[PDB]
């Protein structure tokens, strides 16, 4: 599996590539299998083209901005989770989303589960 | 109470850090259903039960000099989970360090933790 190391800079890989807003380069860290759970609580996401049309629908607009709020918690068994914070338009306001992603990845270094933790409690509207 | 809401997720797991924080060990195992489990570090054999978290915490923070606090808002989820960024601080070979944290925690119906996975290693440890 990716090392620690690995991980930290894969996670840190794809918040960047949520705040410059490529969609096809997000889709292509993912495994053919993948699961997406976001939020956590719904029903998981499978499939490319679903994973896709997911990214599509979150940051197609444009004017999606994401950053880490702290560094990227890696495991020796390939995983990790990182804070950060989304920004992005609500009711036709600017709000901020705090979030937590927990990614695997397998031997590829692809991403074969992301769990993304919010709720309300975590949206500020600005 | 019951399932927690998204809202006692973070009253709980913030009341969780200030538990570290201060060392109350029997207050921390409290916490944890009878049956809960424990990663710590995510990637190691589960803890399984209040007598193996006990022995756990009473390692980890009986020796005292340690201290925690959230570096960040807890997230929570609407079927009892959560996820909250912390950082503890302790001292090791002489020297003052700090660890950075993830705690993702799943709780039951009766407000107790029974899943715990603490995401770190050693690239999130600073040594002064
Ligand atoms: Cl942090
Ligand atoms: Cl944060
Ligand atoms: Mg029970």
């Amino acid at each position: 599996l990716p090392t620690a190391q690995e991980v930290q800079g894969l996670m840190a890989r794809y918040i960047e590539l949520v705040d410059v807003g490529d969609i096809e380069a997000i889709v292509q860290m993912y495994a053919d299998d993948a699961t997406v759970e976001d939020p956590f609580g719904q029903p998981p996401i499978h499939g490319r083209e679903q994973i896709a049309a997911f990214y599509r629908q979150g940051l197609g607009g444009g004017k999606v901005r994401a950053c880490l709020t702290g560094p990227v918690r890696a495991s020796h068994n390939g995983c990790g989770a990182m804070p950060f914070r989304v920004e992005m338009v609500w009711n036709g306001q600017p709000c901020a989303l705090d979030v937590i992603d927990v990614m695997r990845f397998d031997e590829h270094g692809r991403i074969q589960t992301m769990q993304a933790y919010w709720s309300e409690v975590n949206l500020s509207v600005r």
